[PDB]
């Protein structure tokens, strides 16, 4: 259950990371997850 959802805040990583993530994570183009499910 908990294994599942992870915690985005708290954890370490190697500047790499930074370097390769250093673009955006996820689709930060959020346009409209649920909003949407009404037509």
């Amino acid at each position: 259950g908990i294994h599942k959802q992870k915690e985005k805040s708290r954890l370490q990583g190697g500047v790499l990371v930074n370097e390769i993530l250093n673009h955006m994570k996820r689709a930060t183009q959020i346009p409209s997850y649920k909003k949407l499910i009404m037509y």
